[PDB]
């Protein structure tokens, strides 16, 4: 039920406004579709190596940095923008907020 | 409140929540390519009148009614969803909510 709207410059890189509190941690997830049923797809966990049959990859860099965490500043495709928010490291308890765009 | 996130089932009619308090004036808006820079088109004009200068009709299915504010469940590809919520019936003072949608 928690929404974060944002505006930034349309197809130039964005530095996101985390909306977890400043001392709590942050996971950045795309939900496929947007849709509860679907998977939530980590952003910034990449290790190479995957023989895994299904691979989600960036053609267009919309994930330019993962520390600070930014993106390029575009609408959502396959899926909403999430970030996973909790006070303790191993995730215990959380809440997800997704992030929204408005174009300057 | 800037964000207004909702839940239901993708393509089935949909009563949305208006984000505004209960006592405030709300008009509905689709805000052509979720840019600040584009126009607001409203939805649901009953009548051109006084408080009206344009009624705007779509003409696939995305309203389902206007009384109350019904959609087909899904995210809007003209534009994004804001409702302009006001204490006063003239809409001098203002806020607007986005709404968006996340699929059950
Ligand atoms: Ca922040
Ligand atoms: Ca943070
Ligand atoms: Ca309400
Ligand atoms: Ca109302």
């Amino acid at each position: 039920q928690e929404c974060s709207l944002q505006s930034c410059a349309q197809h130039q890189p964005y530095v996101v406004d985390d909306p977890c509190p400043i001392h709590f941690y942050s996971k950045w997830y795309i939900r496929v579709g947007a849709r509860k049923s679907a998977p939530l797809i980590e952003l910034c966990v990449d290790e190479v190596g995957s023989k895994s049959p299904i691979q989600y990859i960036d053609i267009g860099n919309y994930t330019v940095s993962c520390s600070p965490f930014t993106i390029n500043c575009q609408e959502p495709k396959l899926g909403s923008l999430v970030v996973r928010c909790s006070f303790y490291e191993d995730f215990l308890e959380y809440h997800d907020v997704r992030v929204v765009l408005d174009f300057i």
